[PDB]
This record gives structure tokens, C-alpha cells and sequence, in this order.
């Protein structure tokens, strides 16, 4: 055995792949299911496509649906506004199909590929070059097999973060949320994290007759981390398509109704009645199950401790994923993985790069971002420019969502023109961002982009728009031309 | 007067303005009507504010719902499908109210701006250095001015070509399209370029009861300088959607029938009943009411002869936009301005980059451009590598539209890696063409995208997918790997 990976999905298999496929190196892969779904939820193919990226953006696909119904009506399309409603069943059924295809499909890939051999099970570390695969979680099982090799990839990806707080046992994660047999009447989601806002959105589509969504995060504003101006809009935009978002709460303790209800009591004393209560504050690694002492792995501030290369600190011993504890996207998890095996086995060595990293978040409207925000930029540089434009698009100006603002912002050191961020909320926002991933990963700067000739009429020209700073950061204190 | 611009549109706007605002200058400005409509289509803001990419990507928005209203019901929307249908008077009444509004504004741009003054009228060149403004198009109409100036541009942009054959008092062009009291019931736009397949498919959105579209371009397939891919796809998918296309035909002649219909003989020898007939088969510069010859600038192959730098052939007179017979697209009319601003008012002359423009078809689906195309450039260049992916997304294998397939497709010169040229055809592509085109301009390779890591999921990431050609073209013939 020249490589095993514990863990099928977003960059366990990617390596699994390429390693067999372009250097003919046989290796074994350990996933703990095959189908998604209870009581596992994450199968061969990783948590990406069994409850992830994959089934969540065809629900928000779904939910967007809401908005063009309603915003047809602007462009002069009529009918009977009062017969209609969303089927979440369906909206599962659907779901599942594509899940269980890509399931189904992995499944053949073993099948058909010489070289890659694959067991179910829970694969967990034993010794420096030898693993073992239990029956259960529980390192004290039944044991499956025993393979023994010449390298290790340590692939787990995370698992959803409960908070310790009483009455718990009555929250659900994503991860359940995937499987609701009825969709939620009154539902809690609690964090600012994408996770949280993208779901909060999906349920505001599929929202029963006197149905609410309420999302509750304990810091000042949803999805931190992100460019200030699309925190504020993204705020009042959910907010305008009816999503009670809770600023400065946080469960203290989840009670259970007389009824069926969930009744949850904040710090702040606020008590609310719900139907649903999906935490969504935190992904931790899946270290425990793996045992990583019996070779002597190390772990660090949660993840397992890792270099450019991905070498562990046990030579032959390798880690990537949402197990490192870094940015935990598939594409990360991907870029990681064919690094790994180009440098381990092949001619010409290669490292990630984890800069520039364009990503989206899926809420309603969408965001498309890369690079850095204005606060991080303004500090790491003596002088910094934004450029922001923020208009309602004519499509909205009609149609009825007139609160539909489009935010574009590019921020660059201002030293020499370089785009250290781009920053977009609205419509088609994440295939916008893409590109301009691109052109950040070529260094581009302000002028490449302004010298560029437009896509008329786009949403996107608005990136080849600006030539004329809104504002400057000098030094870290915001600076205008008078 | 420093500067006389003769034509308010993409053009000599955007030059109007700048001269004025950046460099102090003073300068007038003809356009021949106010706000949009008839007689005479083109007013202040010109052919894409009145009559061009503005009013009509409203209506392929509002054409576009015809496909959301019938995918929503894959993802589990529901309601009575028997109740719907599109009120074309409104679709015009909100394109009206905008277009005005785009109208109404520079209205108060030229009130407000000092060294900016407009005037009503036909502006025709009259001498080296005085341009004259008539009261109607004839040369011999009612002098309303007589302005003197160090300067002129030529901005007069396009109008529609109707060919010669007898009966083409019967059929219309895209003008007389944005205006239709009712909406066409049986139709026949003319052409295989872009404006003949964007009206295409809103006629289809808008069709009536018995309604049926038909497209006829006298070559093989639609949209010629297009890549071969998105030509036959987006004829598969538009007939998919119902539009009769038919190719190797082209009207003879065309006569008004016993009722009110009209009846097309084609060169086949082919009769065609139809409600309405719309041209679409080229715009011609519009240089005659313009009358040179009193100053004595050379016309060349239908356009005004220009050189890098927007100069005419006559000193200190200049030409830009449709009136060129280049590319006619907007964005490319206000590079070629604020370049030659910059240039004859300012400290650092500038010429406008004519390669790698992104463009777009807002078809339904869209297509969006940017670079070479497969044939052109497997004979500009000795070894071609084209990568291409063609699949139907994970959404559009529910929703019932399988026919929609995705097709990117990078083109490059594979003795470096350049990329030569991207295409894309399916929704959001023009979004997504307009990151790429930057990226173009940046001079951009192969690797520099398949190294850019990607947003997941995206229809865009197909763009970073893809790092070993699906084939080559070496020395002008098609080859593989074995
Ligand atoms: C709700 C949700 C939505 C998301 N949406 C997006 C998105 O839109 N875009 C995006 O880029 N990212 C998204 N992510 C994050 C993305 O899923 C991760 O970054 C990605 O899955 C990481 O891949 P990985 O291979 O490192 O981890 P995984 O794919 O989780 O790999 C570990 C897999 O191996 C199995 N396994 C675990 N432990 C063991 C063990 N001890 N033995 C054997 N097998 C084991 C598990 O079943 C698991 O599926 C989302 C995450 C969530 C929770
Ligand atoms: C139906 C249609 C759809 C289109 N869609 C798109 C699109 O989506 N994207 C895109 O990039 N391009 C599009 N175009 C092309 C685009 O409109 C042109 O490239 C652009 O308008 C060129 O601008 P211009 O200033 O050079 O010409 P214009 O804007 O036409 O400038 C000339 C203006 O001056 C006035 N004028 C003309 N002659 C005289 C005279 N003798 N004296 C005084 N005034 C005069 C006219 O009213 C005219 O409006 C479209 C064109 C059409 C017809
Ligand atoms: C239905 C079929 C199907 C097929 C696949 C893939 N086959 C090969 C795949 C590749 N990688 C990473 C996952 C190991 C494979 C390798 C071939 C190019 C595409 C990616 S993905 C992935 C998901 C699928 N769903
Ligand atoms: C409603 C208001 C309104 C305002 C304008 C513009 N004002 C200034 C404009 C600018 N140019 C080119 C057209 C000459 C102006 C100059 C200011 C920056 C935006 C472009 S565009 C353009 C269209 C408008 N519709």
C-alpha cells in the first residue's frame, strides 16, 4: 500500500483519485457509510456532497425561487397570487436523488479504478505505518481490517459544534436539517455564520402559512469576518424578506414545551417559543475517533498541526482538510490534496496557496468575495483605497425589491495599485467573484481593472467602473480628497 | 468652443462629459430628439439608452421568467399552471418610465454642468472648423445655429440596414419593436446576429396563444463569428424552447396579405405567413445626413477612416463609435472617448486596446465572450490547445430543463499557455465573461487559471476545472493524445 486516507470526501478522494490515476500507486480509502443520510449524515464522497455544498445550494436555488415569483409580477407576468406554495417534501426528494447519484457514482469509481480499494468503517491511527479499521467509533470495536502502508493522509473533515448549555438535546445542526420530514414553523437559527444565514434563508422560502425565521447571533452583526458594508446590507436585505434577525443573544438554556414547542431562554433573559433550534456556531476537526497518540501525531489550538506541505511532524503522515482547523471550503480541501501528491509522489514539489481564496456565501441576496477587508487591509498597510459603488440595478427599481441594493468594493494599497480585496453582494455575486479570483491570483491592480472595457449591461461592468476612490485609509484613519 | 460633439450617445456623451468636467473645457453637444420613442428612435443618451442594451435587457429579464415560473415547480413550487400569462402593454409601460428617466437625466446633467451645452437639431459638418445645425435631416432645412470651434467628433453612430427587396415597407426593425401596441402573434425576425436572437426569445416569452416564433438567417447556423459550440448549442436550446429557426433562407420579397398578415417569399421559393417582419441583418454607419464632404473626411468601406488615435484624416476633426464600422458595441464607443480626451485635452495621450473585448448575448440562455475563437486562431497560431467542458448542471437535470447544457470552453496557444479566448453559453455566463476578461487583459494563462482555486458551487469554477486539453489544433488540423 503506497498511501491510505481515512476519510472519502472533498480531499480525501481527490488525492485518493490522482494518486492512482496519474502515478499508478494502488491506495485505500476509508469513508464510515456509502449512502448519505442518519445516522452518520456524511458517506463516501465527503461532507461536501453528502451535507454540504452540494444539497444546500439546490435548496437556496429553490428558495431563491420565492423572489422570482414575487418579482415576475414587475415585468408584467399575472396569475393567481394566492395559490401559491412551496412543497418541501419535494424539495427533499430532489435533494436526495442528486446526493445518492453522486453517491451512487463514487461507489462505481472503486469499482472500475485499479489501484484504489476502498472499506467501510471507522479507520483510525494505530501505529506509524499501519492503520486499523474498527466497526464502530469507539476505538474498543470490532476490527474490520488492518492496513498497513507506506504513507498516511489524515482526511476526517469536521463534524457541527453543540455548546455544553442544558436542553441542547433539543437543538438540531445542519446536518438534521438536511432530513426534516416537515419543514420548521418558527425556527432558530443560531450563529452569524454562513451555515446559519443561508439556512435561515432556504427556511424563510418554505415558511408555513404563520411561519417566522429568527436568526440570533451574540456578536453586533451576521457574518463576521466579512467587508463591512456587505455585513449592514445583507442585514437590512434578509431583514426586508421578513428574516427576524436577534443581534446580542445567545442561548443560555433550550427547554422543551408543554405542547411539542422548544422554548429558548437567552443571556439577556429574552424567552421565545420556537419549533426548530439549529446550532450552527462552529465545526470542530474529527481528531477524537482517530487516535492519533498511537503514532504520536500533534494536535494544535484544535487542528492537527500541519506545514506548506502538508507534512504532518510524523514523517510519512500527512493532513489536509477542515482537520487542520484553517478555512474549511471543498475547493481548499481539493487544492491541498493535489499538492500533496504531485510533492509526494512525483518530480516537481508543490504548496498551496491559501491567498486570495475567493469564496461566496449563498444567502438571499448572495455574496461573492476575495481578498481582504477594509479593516485586516488598513492595518497591514500605510495606505490603503476603497472603491465602493451601491445601487439599487434597474431590474430592481421595477419588479418591486427596490431594496435590492448591488454592492461592488474594491479596496487596494494604494502604494502601487495592487487589489488587496474585492467585495460583492447581489444577484449572480458568487459567478462574479470567480473570475476576479483569477485576476487577483495574476496580481492585478486597480488600473487592470478599470482599464478593462465593460460587459454592458452587467451587474459585473460595475468592476471596470471605478476610477475615482470613495475613500482612503491613511496610516488606519479613514482620509477623503476635499 | 473647444469641442463640438455632433450625437448625444455611448460616444460622444461620455466624451462631452470629461472634456468638460476634468479638463474645464466647453463644449457642445447635437443629439436630433429628447426623449426615447418615435420618429426618430435615438434620442439624448443615444441608440443603447433609447433604443439599445438598456431597454432591451429589461425585456429579456422580463422574457428570462418564462423559465424561472416553470423550473420553480421541479423544486416543489406549485400552483394553478393554467392561469398565467404575460401582459406585454406592461412590459412596456416600466421600459418606457426608465428609458425616460435615463432621458429626463441628462436633461439636468447638461441644466447643471458649467462649459456643457446642447442644442436640438440635425449637426452636419459644414466647414473645417463650423458645424452647422438644421432644423430637419435635409441639408437644406431651417439653420437653428451656426457654432464655431477648435474641434469636432463624429458620434452619429448606427441605423438599421433594410435591404433593397420589394415589400420591405412592410416589415420593421428593432425600433419599431421596442414600441408594438400589441405583441406579435406569428413573427419573423431576420438574421442570424445577436439582436435577431435576443428579440427571438422575448417573442417567445410574450407569445399569445397560437403564437410561434421563426428565425431565418441565410447561412448555415446562427450568430456567425461565434464559436461553433455555443452556435450549435444555443440552436439546439432555443428550439428546445419552442423558436422555429430556419437556416439557408432569406426573404425575396414581401407582401401585404387579404387580411392584415404579411406573406414571405423566400429565395427557396418557400411562402411564409406572418403577423410581423423584423430586420435585423446589419446597422449601416450614419454618415450621410453628416455631410463631410464640405470639410473633406474620408469614408472607407461604409466608415469614417481612423487611425490608433481617433484621428480622422482631417487635423483636429475625429471619430468615434458605430460611425467607424468596427465593433459596435457600447462600452468600446467610451473607451474610444475618454481616450481621446485625454489625449487632445491632456498631459498623457492614450489609444484604446480594440483586443480581448468581453461581450455578451443575452439569448435565452446567454452567452457571454471574450478572445479568439477556435477557427481564427488555429490559423493565427502554430499550436492550439482548446479545453472544454459541456454538461447540464446538477439544477437543470431536475427542474426539467435537461436540455440546458453549460459549455465553457478556453482556447489557448499552447507554445506558452495564453489563453487565446472564452466561451460560455448558459445562465450567468455574461456575469461571468467579465472577470475573464480582465484576466485576458492581464495577459493570462492556461495554468493561471486551473492554479486559481475555485468557488463551489458555481457554474464559473468550470473555468479553473480544467487543466488537460480535450484537443489540439497543430498547424490548422484537429489532433488528440492516444
Ligand atoms: C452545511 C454546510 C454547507 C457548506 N457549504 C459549502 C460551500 O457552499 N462551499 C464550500 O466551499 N464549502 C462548504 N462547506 C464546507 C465544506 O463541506 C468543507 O470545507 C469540505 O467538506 C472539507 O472537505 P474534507 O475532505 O476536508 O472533509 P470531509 O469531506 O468531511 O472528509 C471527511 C469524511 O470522512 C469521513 N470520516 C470522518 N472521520 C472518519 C474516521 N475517523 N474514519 C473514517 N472516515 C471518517 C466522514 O464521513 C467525512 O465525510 C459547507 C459545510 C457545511 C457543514
Ligand atoms: C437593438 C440593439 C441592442 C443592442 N444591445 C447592445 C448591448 O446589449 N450591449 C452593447 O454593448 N451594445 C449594444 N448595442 C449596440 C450599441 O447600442 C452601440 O454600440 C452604441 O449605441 C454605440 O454608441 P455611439 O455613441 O457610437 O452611437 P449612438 O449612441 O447612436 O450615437 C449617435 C446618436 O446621435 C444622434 N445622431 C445621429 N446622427 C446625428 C446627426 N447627423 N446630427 C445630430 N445627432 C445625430 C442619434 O440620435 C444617436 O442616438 C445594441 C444595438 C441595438 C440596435
Ligand atoms: C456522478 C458521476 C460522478 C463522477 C464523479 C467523478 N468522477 C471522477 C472524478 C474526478 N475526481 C475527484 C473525486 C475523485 C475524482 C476525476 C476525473 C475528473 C473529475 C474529478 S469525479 C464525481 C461525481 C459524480 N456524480
Ligand atoms: C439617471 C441619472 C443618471 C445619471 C447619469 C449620469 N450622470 C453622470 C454620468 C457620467 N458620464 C457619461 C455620460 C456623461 C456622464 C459621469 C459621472 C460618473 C458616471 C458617468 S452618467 C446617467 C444616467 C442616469 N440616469
Amino acid at each position: 500500500f503506497d498511501l491510505v486516507v481515512i476519510g472519502a470526501g472533498s480531499g480525501g478522494l481527490e488525492a485518493a483519485w490522482n494518486a492512482a490515476t496519474l502515478y499508478k500507486k494502488r491506495v485505500a480509502v476509508i469513508d464510515v457509510q456509502m449512502v448519505h443520510g442518519p445516522p452518520f449524515f456524511s458517506a463516501l464522497g465527503g461532507t461536501c456532497v453528502n451535507v454540504g455544498c452540494v444539497p444546500k445550494k439546490l435548496m437556496v436555488t429553490g428558495a431563491q425561487y420565492m423572489e422570482h415569483l414575487r418579482e415576475s409580477a414587475g415585468f408584467g407576468w399575472e396569475f393567481d397570487r394566492t395559490t401559491l406554495r412551496a412543497e418541501w417534501k419535494n424539495l427533499i426528494a430532489v435533494k436526495d436523488e442528486a446526493v445518492l447519484n453522486i453517491n451512487k457514482s463514487y461507489d462505481e469509481m472503486f469499482r472500475d479504478t485499479e489501484g484504489l480499494e476502498f472499506f467501510l468503517g471507522w479507520g483510525s491511527l494505530e501505529s506509524k505505518n499501519v492503520v486499523n479499521v474498527r466497526e464502530s467509533a469507539d476505538p474498543a470495536s470490532a476490527v474490520k481490517e488492518r492496513l498497513e502502508t507506506e504513507h498516511i493522509l489524515l482526511a476526517s473533515g469536521s463534524w457541527p459544534h453543540m455548546p455544553n448549555i442544558p436542553g441542547i438535546e433539543h437543538c438540531i445542526s445542519s446536518n438534521e436539517a438536511f432530513y426534516l420530514p416537515e419543514p420548521p414553523r418558527r425556527v432558530l437559527t443560531v450563529g452569524g455564520g454562513f451555515i446559519s444565514v443561508e439556512f435561515a434563508g432556504i427556511f424563510n422560502a418554505y415558511k408555513p402559512k404563520d411561519g417566522q425565521v429568527t436568526l440570533c447571533y451574540r456578536g453586533e452583526m451576521i457574518l463576521r469576518g466579512f467587508d463591512h458594508t456587505l455585513r449592514e446590507e445583507l442585514t437590512k436585505q434578509l431583514t426586508a424578506n421578513g428574516i427576524q434577525i436577534l443581534t446580542k443573544e445567545n442561548p443560555a438554556k433550550v427547554e422543551l414545551n408543554a405542547d411539542g414547542s422548544k422554548s429558548v431562554t437567552f443571556e439577556s433573559g429574552k424567552k421565545m417559543d420556537f419549533d426548530l433550534v439549529m446550532m450552527a456556531i462552529g465545526r470542530s476537526p474529527r481528531t477524537k475517533d482517530l487516535q492519533l497518540q498511537n503514532a504520536g501525531v500533534m494536535i494544535k489550538n484544535g487542528g492537527v498541526q500541519v506545514d506548506e506541505y502538508s507534512r504532518t511532524n510524523v514523517s510519512n503522515i500527512y493532513a489536509i482538510g477542515d482537520v487542520t482547523n484553517r478555512v474549511m471550503l471543498t475547493p481548499v480541501a481539493i487544492n491541498e490534496a493535489a499538492a500533496l501528491v504531485d510533492t509526494v509522489f512525483g518530480t516537481t514539489p508543490r504548496k498551496t496557496d491559501h491567498t486570495r481564496v475567493a469564496s461566496a456565501v449563498f444567502s438571499i441576496p448572495p455574496i461573492g468575495t476575495c481578498g481582504l477587508i477594509e479593516e485586516v487591509a488598513s492595518k497591514r498597510y500605510e495606505v490603503v483605497a476603497v472603491y465602493l459603488s451601491s445601487f439599487t440595478p434597474l431590474m430592481h427599481k421595477v419588479s418591486g425589491s427596490k431594496y435590492k441594493t448591488f454592492v461592488a468594493k474594491i479596496i487596494t494599497n494604494h502604494s502601487d495599485g495592487t487589489v488587496l480585496g474585492v467585495h460583492l453582494l447581489g444577484d449572480n455575486a458568487p459567478e462574479i467573484i470567480q473570475g476576479i479570483g483569477i485576476c487577483l491570483k495574476l496580481n492585478a491592480k486597480i488600473s487592470d481593472f478599470y482599464n478593462t472595457i465593460g460587459v454592458h449591461p452587467t451587474s459585473a461592468e460595475e468592476l471596470c467602473s471605478m476610477r475615482t476612490p470613495s475613500y482612503y485609509y491613511v496610516k488606519g484613519e479613514k482620509m477623503e480628497k476635499p
